[PDB]
């Protein structure tokens, strides 16, 4: 009935459940300041401070590229936990069957992750380790294949996404819409999910109209970004499969393995 109140509920749930938001990220990115990781020396320095356990194995430590990939996985795993609690604020989600809830999150989490990753990215690098590290885009590109191909497509998406100049009130509803997709494979009650999707997308459309009167096409632009994210995730899963088969040391967190299993 009152779509403005619903938009605010989602926004407040977004601020409460995600450790990073765009406002907090910009404060850090503008200038315990973040340690800058721009080469192997500064990577090893940062690890010894921020993730000492990971490099406390002496000569048995993993290769630098594998340690980085492992840190990315940890971030993903944490964002999954945050996304699962955020989903409860979406009208109708908690009323869905448990199996449908799992399915929606299975296919949505990485689309949501790459969307929200844009908030901690600029053209030179990205915030990591809960805002305490900044790793340069060029360093990540300098890694040996195939690890240098992980983040660059995400930077490419983020640069265009950030040019839309969304704020957290927009992003929170966008992430909600990502989760409420009625065309996910294997859904039980597609009808109820489609109605849930229609409701949240209705809220998103009205919010964008009020919050961005200067950009009349912003809503269709974001619909297209949702399609772009789906393709970005499919391509990411393909890369993860190559790493799994060709990099014996690059262990995949079990929760993420289940997410990728039978996805695409
Ligand atoms: C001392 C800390 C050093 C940080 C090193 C670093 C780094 C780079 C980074 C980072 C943040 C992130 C993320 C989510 C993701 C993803 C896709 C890949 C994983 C997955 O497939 O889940």
């Amino acid at each position: 009935a009152d779509l403005k109140s619903l938009a605010k509920r989602i926004y407040e749930a977004y601020l409460k459940n995600f450790n990073m938001n765009k406002v907090k990220a910009r404060v850090i990115l503008s200038g315990n300041p973040p340690f800058v990781i721009h080469d192997m020396e500064t990577l090893c320095m940062a690890e010894k401070t921020l993730v000492a356990k990971l490099v406390a194995n002496g000569i048995q430590n993993k290769e630098a590229e594998v340690r980085i990939f492992h840190c990315c996985q940890c971030t993903s795993v944490e964002t999954v936990t945050e996304l699962t609690e955020f989903a409860k604020a979406i009208p109708g989600f908690a009323n869905l069957d448990l199996n449908d809830q799992v399915t929606l999150l299975k296919y949505g989490v990485y689309e949501a992750i790459f969307a929200m990753l844009s908030s901690v990215m600029n053209k030179d690098g990205m915030l990591v380790a809960y805002g305490n590290g900044f790793i340069t885009r060029e360093f990540l590109k300098s890694l040996r294949k195939p690890f240098c191909d992980i983040m660059e497509p995400k930077f490419d998406f983020a640069m265009k996404f950030n040019a839309l100049e969304l704020d957290d009130s927009d992003i929170s509803l966008f992430v909600a819409a990502i989760i409420c997709c009625g065309d996910r494979p294997g859904l039980l009650n597609v009808g109820h999910i489609e109605k849930m999707q229609e409701g949240i997308v209705h809220v998103l459309r009205l919010h964008l109209q009020s919050n961005h009167p200067d950009d009349i096409f912003l809503f269709p632009k974001l619909l297209q970004k949702m399609a772009d994210l789906r393709q970005l995730v499919t391509e990411h899963a393909q890369l993860v499969q190559i790493i799994k088969k060709t990099e014996s040391d690059a262990a995949l967190h079990p929760l993420l393995q289940e997410i990728y299993r039978d996805m695409y």
